[PDB]
């Protein structure tokens, strides 16, 4: 699925994003935007084997299990594909345990260097909230 813009922003405040942490949800929409373009079945793989899956591109490294990343952990407890379902719920759960585990949002490259420092209130501008 491809979400709208502010299709993908209701969904994000409806799972518990805005403010998670201290994070704005324009900063999750804008993530999201340049981590993915809004696609969850996004996926790309990294020079090290592991693979990056759905709308946050969140990475096989560390956080689900696709079974080809050997030496990994899976510490979100999900298959890698759940990751790229139409429904955001598998992916906002385990964004939320990847913002908390220290360096917050600089977690995701796209954000530090695309959303970090920007308005990212534009993000979810004239959007039904």
């Amino acid at each position: 699925k491809v979400f709208g813009r502010c299709e993908l922003a209701a969904a994000m405040k409806r799972h518990g994003l805005d403010n998670y942490r201290g994070y704005s949800l324009g900063n999750w929409v804008c993530a999201a935007k340049f981590e993915s373009n809004f696609n969850t079945q996004a996926t790309n793989r990294n020079t090290d084997g592991s693979t990056d899956y759905g709308i946050l591109q969140i990475n096989s490294r560390w956080w689900c299990n696709d079974g080809r990343t050997p030496g990994s952990r899976n510490l979100c407890n999900i298959p890698c594909s759940a990751l790229l379902s139409s429904d955001i719920t598998a992916s906002v759960n385990c964004a939320k345990k990847i913002v908390s585990d220290g360096n917050g949002m600089n977690a995701w490259v796209a954000w530090r260097n695309r959303c970090k420092g920007t308005d990212v209130q534009a993000w979810i501008r004239g959007c039904r909230l």
